[PDB]
């Protein structure tokens, strides 16, 4: 169980380093992944990026039992499948107490590596697509407030 960094912390602004291929399949990468699951799960989040716990790596996890498969994604690359955008409510453990509506691509392809270096290549839409965009934003130093285009839909969760 690891401390989730909060918006304002300069570490969330980094462009994360790729996971080195030497670390694929290692116990250390395993431990990091397990800590991330334990951390995400303890605070009840749908996703977590390694930078939010202060680890400078292109690694994210996400899962929701609109269900989304439990996934561990390294060194990702996202490709929008079209121009259709869709607004949805988002929150984030690094921005506690808030929700905001954010416009994302409705459908994406994502690629990357699983923790053993096996290739991942999925096309997905709706919520799954949103989660993946949201978590990969952490790897380029972006939190969702920086993606809001309608500020009337940004506020405290209990107020909204
Ligand atoms: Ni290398
Ligand atoms: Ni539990
Ligand atoms: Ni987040």
């Amino acid at each position: 169980i690891r401390e989730i960094l909060k918006m304002g912390d300069e570490r969330l602004l980094r462009i994360a380093q790729p996971v080195p291929s030497e670390l694929l399949g290692s116990e250390e990468l395993q431990r990091l992944i397990d800590d991330m699951f334990e951390t995400m799960h303890h605070v009840g989040g749908v996703g977590l990026a390694a930078p939010q716990i202060g680890v400078d790596l292109q690694l994210v996890i996400f899962g929701f039992e609109p269900a989304v498969p439990p996934t561990i994604l390294l060194n990702p690359r996202i490709t929008p499948l079209d121009d259709e955008m869709e607004e949805g409510w988002e929150g984030c453990l690094s921005v506690p107490g808030l929700r905001g509506a954010v416009s994302r691509h409705r459908r994406i392809r994502y690629q990357g590596l699983d923790p053993q270096g096996q290739p991942i290549d999925r096309s997905v839409e709706g919520f799954h697509a949103r989660v993946v965009q949201h978590e990969c934003d952490h790897l380029i130093g972006r939190l969702y407030p920086s993606r809001i285009t309608d500020f009337s839909k940004f506020g405290f969760t209990e107020v909204l």
